[PDB]
């Protein structure tokens, strides 16, 4: 190819197809509003910030648009353009994506609107809906949070990523076990679902041992079940040296909540990596009557990672990125 146009904007310099007009700043690497003039529709542009400075830049830059061309569900963040001005391989330096428009976040929506049992549903199921996607292509979010949750004014939501956080984290992450299942995620949505029941932040922590504090406060110090799957003795004796504490009766906890989600807020945060609820299995749960259907729970495509166990030289992520870009094939 198109021609583009020059245009700075808070002493950053965006340069991109005519296509896209009215760029404005909308904070912080940076992204910018905009009218697709292809179709009429407001958009989102990502320029990425300093994308092949290092080695682990460069992997990154890789990642991520590896990552965005392959998500396509209704729940999850899509890809509608990707473009640089580079006309070759060699003049290539800066990315730019393009998604839609999404004016506010699950954050915003809880300030000041209250949400009725319904409304907790529908957020729920959508969040956990991508999430079945999201983890069918054996990826895991990692950092789920309301701030990475987009919502319309149909209260439709996708799962994004940006790139305190620590409030929706599952313990494991935070005593760094470095294992990780995909439910860390389902801790997360634990964390959001409560909070939305509840219009509070379930775990207000103030740092990272005050994190870990209230966490065990309503789940519970490890019962031995727990601990007879910890290989390491320091963190066994580490786990020993705080404040024992009984799991709390959510019942107790969640006042005036829906039984049934209740319930399954009880099967989302447990301790124990391993008998957290999946996605999949949480879709059935009885919760989510009104919206579960069975044949419009879709699951991804292949997702080849290879690539996250290469250690490429800065132009080699530099020319994947390359031809990344070039092969993309937008969406109708
Ligand atoms: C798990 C899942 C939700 C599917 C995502 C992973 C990543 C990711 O790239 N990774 C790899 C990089 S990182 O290690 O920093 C985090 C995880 C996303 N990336 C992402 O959401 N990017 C965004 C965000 C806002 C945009 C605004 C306008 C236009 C474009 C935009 C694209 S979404
Ligand atoms: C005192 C707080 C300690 C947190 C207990 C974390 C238990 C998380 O669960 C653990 O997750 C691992 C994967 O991450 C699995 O390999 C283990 O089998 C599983 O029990």
């Amino acid at each position: 190819r198109p021609t583009f146009y020059r245009q700075e904007l808070n002493k950053t310099i965006w340069e991109v197809p005519e296509r896209y007009q009215n760029l404005s700043p909308v904070g912080s690497g940076s992204v910018c509003a905009a009218f697709d003039t292809k179709t009429g529709h407001r958009v989102a542009v990502k320029k990425l910030s300093r994308p092949f400075q290092s080695i682990i830049h460069a992997k990154r830059t890789y990642r991520e648009l590896r990552l965005l061309k392959h998500m396509k569900h209704e729940n999850v963040i899509g890809l509608l353009d990707v473009f640089t001005p580079a006309r070759s391989l060699e003049e290539f330096n800066d990315v730019y994506l393009v998604t839609h428009l999404m004016g506010a976040d699950l954050n915003n929506i809880v300030k000041c609107q209250k949400l009725t049992d319904d409304h907790v549903q529908f957020l729920i199921y959508q969040i956990l809906r991508g999430l079945k996607y999201i983890h069918s292509a054996d990826i895991i979010h990692r950092d789920l949070k309301p701030s990475n949750l987009a919502v319309n004014e149909d209260c439709e939501l996708k799962i994004l990523d940006f790139g305190a956080t620590r409030w929706y984290r599952a313990p494991e992450i935070m005593l760094n076990w470095m294992h990780y299942n995909q439910t860390v995620d389902i801790w997360s949505v634990g964390c959001i679902m409560a909070e939305l029941l509840t219009g509070r932040t379930l775990f207000p922590g103030t740092d990272h041992i005050d994190q870990l504090k209230l966490i065990l406060r309503l789940v519970g110090t490890p019962g031995a079940e727990l601990l007879k799957k910890i290989s390491s003795e320091s963190a066994r004796n580490y786990i020993q040296s705080l404040a024992q504490m009984p799991k709390m009766n959510f019942a107790n906890v969640f006042i005036g909540a829906n039984p049934l989600a209740v319930d399954l807020l009880e099967k989302m945060l447990v301790l124990d990596s391993d008998k957290r609820i999946t996605a999949a299995q949480a879709l059935a749960h009885a919760y989510f009557a009104q919206y579960h259907d069975p044949d419009d729970e879709p699951v991804a495509d292949p997702y080849d990672q290879s690539f996250e166990s290469r250690d490429l030289l800065i132009d080699e992520w530099k020319s994947l990125t390359y031809d990344e870009v070039i092969s993309f094939v937008p969406p109708p």
